[PDB]
DNA sequence: CGCCTTGACCAGCGC
DNA sequence: GCGCTGGTCAAGGCG
C-alpha cells in the first residue's frame, strides 16, 4: 500500500526533490527528532481527486540517500 | 495563478 | 489532564 524509496543524490542538492513521474504540491516541512535533516509533505498534482501523499527526507543511516514515503495509489497516468 | 515558505495549529498518545 | 511528536493549515510573497 504506502511505498518507500531510497535515492542517491549528492550531499549538496538539499532541495529534496524526487522526480517520480508525478508532479507534487508542497504543504508543508519539518525537522524531526531523529533525523535532524528537514522532511519535506507532497501532495499529488492531481489532489484532491488522488490522495496520494509524499514525505522526503535524507535517510539518518545513509545521508547519501534520500527516502521517499508514499501513500495511497493514483487514479491516473500523466 | 500556483507554488513554496514558514511559523502557528492540531490532536493523539503515552504516561 | 498534559507535554510531545509528527502531520497539517493558511498567509505572505514570488516566478
Ligand atoms: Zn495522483
Amino acid at each position: 500500500n504506502v511505498s518507500t524509496v531510497y535515492v542517491p543524490t549528492e550531499t549538496s542538492d538539499t532541495s529534496l526533490t524526487v522526480k517520480d513521474g508525478f508532479q507534487w504540491r508542497k504543504y508543508g516541512q519539518k525537522v524531526t527528532r531523529d533525523n535532524p535533516s528537514p522532511r519535506a509533505y507532497f501532495r499529488c498534482s492531481f489532489a484532491p481527486s488522488c490522495p496520494v501523499k509524499k514525505k522526503v527526507q535524507r535517510s539518518a543511516e545513509d545521508p547519501s540517500l534520500l527516502v521517499a514515503t508514499y501513500e495511497g495509489t493514483h487514479n491516473h497516468l500523466g
